[PDB]
DNA sequence: AATCGGTTGTGGTCAGCTGCTGCCACCGGTTAACCTCCATTCTGCTGCCAGCCT
């Protein structure tokens, strides 16, 4: 079906280079505000961790 | 008398650093409303699909 017809495009040879990178970016959902604060917090503390255990 | 080599009085001179004193290229880091996908011809190889065989 559709699903069927996604698939098949979806692996493909793709031989232009600028097209298979901006397939291959196009496959991760954007981020929200509180998303982005929860990411830089993580960093944050793990980045302090890491200093602190060596 | 000259003649092949020294001494040098003295006056520029001429560039070779030496500071030196700016100063001017050159390179790195930063900027915090918000807005997220570009002609023709010949030859050889590689993949396609039917068609007999166990």
């Amino acid at each position: 079906a559709l699903r069927q017809a996604r698939k098949d495009a979806e692996l493909t040879a793709s031989a232009d280079s600028v097209r298979a990178y901006l397939k291959q970016i196009g496959k991760v959902a954007l981020l929200n505000a509180e998303e982005e604060v929860e990411l830089a917090k993580r960093i944050e503390a793990g980045l302090y961790a890491t200093q602190l255990m060596t």
